């Protein structure tokens, strides 16, 4: 048994963890399902390391130190639960397997419990940053059976991502399904923020008139700001772009940006367990309707929009950037309120804090805004909600008036900015004591009898004869 820990499955990404793992001085068995790719992989990608390679299953399990640690890094679903199925007649009590695929949570949550009856522990992880993330350091977002996470911390904080005060971006995230949740919050949180940057950009073209290198410095400033982070970076890199002739290779592009993507299973989540992410939702329903393309290109030969912009310029450019830091807190209040009620759902402890800097690192959406997320957490690891701790709330009241004045102007404008609005609208909702949902209960008491409380007796259900 001279093997630290065991990876199955050669495509890039597991190729590349399991590189990465060899350089932090693991000794990693390497296989696949074709064999002959292991011999593959030590030949060329693996040469000169200390990877090993295993012919069978078996032989793979008997190289490895217990209790033995197995990664799978293979296509979701039943080809998971199939090397489930083969690995389990040859492990021992204790020994650990960790799914680091792309895996629906509740095939997570299923497996860690059938698993644990069986006497094996199962951690399901999410895996950040894609392939390059995956070989020099991945966020990693492990959750599962918390009885392994003292035998795979060192393996997997070791490899992951670190923040440049040295934190690892890889912690315990919660019971069973918890990781993969997160992992799948994660990418509805990412269509938001792509989406805010892209509301920002239409008000400094269309509403500011900028051009097109001014935009770009536009965002390279912002990013000096609260804002600083990678997607602002790349937006700016990318708006400066020229291509061959020229010209700017942006304004070239096909505005399509798909109706299949993955974000959709955040919204979807939200509304199963009935918390209000509305802004996650409106960008999944934003890359749908850019999908439309053509429907589109024929609405706009029919349909009629309002305006000249009069005011002081650098003023609303600054108003455009508090409205997107502002938007921005709203979207991870959302986030982390879906969070909170999947907890309460399966009895998960959730670490809310560490899930902020897993965050970072490999991940798309890192930024200096998810190290504040973190340090609200850690003031008070019980927040029931974002917007409720300090330095959001003094966030928000800073940018309130900067963000209503640029959701007006838009709207004057006819600029759609339909995650700016839903982020305003829900933050309008939430501060209420008293909203006119009342209305619909009495409506449905009226026409059902269906029933409504009174505010002064919560939980009790009267029907008024209305008529």
């Amino acid at each position: 048994a001279q093997a630290d820990i065991a990876l199955i499955g050669l495509a890039v990404m597991g190729q590349n963890l399991i590189l990465n793992m060899n350089d932090h001085g693991f000794v990693v068995c390497a296989f696949n399902r074709t064999v002959s790719k292991v011999d593959d992989f030590l030949a060329n990608e693996a040469k000169g390391t200390k990877v090993v390679g295993a012919q069978s299953l078996k032989e793979m399990v008997s190289k490895l130190k217990k209790p033995r640690r197995i990664i799978l890094l293979v296509k979701a679903g039943q080809a998971v639960d199939d090397f489930i199925e083969k690995l389990v007649p040859l492990l021992d009590t204790g020994d650990i397997i960790i799914d680091g695929g792309n895996s629906e949570y509740r095939d997570t949550t299923r497996r860690c419990r059938d698993l644990k009856a069986k006497g094996i522990l199962f951690v399901g992880s999410g895996v950040s940053g894609g392939e390059e993330g995956a070989r020099y350091g991945p966020s990693l977002m492990p959750g599962g059976n918390k009885e392994a996470w003292p035998h795979i911390k060192t393996i997997f904080q070791g490899i992951a991502a670190k923040v440049g005060t040295g934190e690892p971006c890889c912690d315990w995230v919660g019971d069973e399904g918890a990781g993969h949740f997160v992992k799948m919050v994660h990418n509805g949180i990412e269509y938001g923020d792509m989406q805010l940057i892209c509301e920002a950009y239409h008000l400094m073209k269309d509403v500011l008139g900028m051009a097109q290198d001014e935009m770009a410095q536009a965002f390279e400033d912002w990013n000096k700001t609260e804002l600083d982070s990678f997607l602002i970076e790349i937006t700016a890199n990318i708006l400066k772009f020229q291509d061959t002739d020229g010209k700017h290779l942006l304004p070239k592009i096909r505005d399509s940006a798909g109706q299949k993507g993955t974000g959709k299973w955040t919204a979807i989540s939200a509304l199963e367990y009935g918390v209000p992410v509305t802004l996650i939702g409106e960008a999944v329903f934003a890359r749908c309707l850019s999908s439309l393309k053509d429907e589109r290109i024929q609405a706009s030969k029919k349909l009629k929009g309002p305006f000249q912009f009069d005011g002081d310029k650098k003023s609303f450019l600054e108003d455009i950037r508090k409205a997107l830091y502002a938007s921005k807190i709203i979207s991870y209040a959302q986030g982390f309120m879906l969070l909170r009620q999947a907890a309460t759902e399966f009895g998960w402890t959730l670490n809310y804090g560490g899930i902020a800097l897993m965050w970072r690192g490999g991940c798309i959406i890192r930024s200096v805004f998810l190290g504040k997320i973190k340090d609200a957490f850690d003031r008070n690891p019980e927040l029931q909600n974002l917007l409720l701790d300090d330095f959001f709330k003094s966030a928000v009241e800073n940018c309130q008036d900067s963000w209503r004045r640029a959701v007006s102007t838009g709207v004057q404008a006819g600029i759609p900015m339909p995650c700016f609005t839903t982020a305003l609208s829900f933050y309008d909702g939430y501060r209420h004591e008293m909203l006119p949902a009342s209305l619909i209960q009495a409506q449905r008491d009226y026409f059902g009898a269906h029933t409504y409380e009174l505010l002064a007796k919560p939980g009790q259900f009267i029907h008024t004869n209305w008529t």
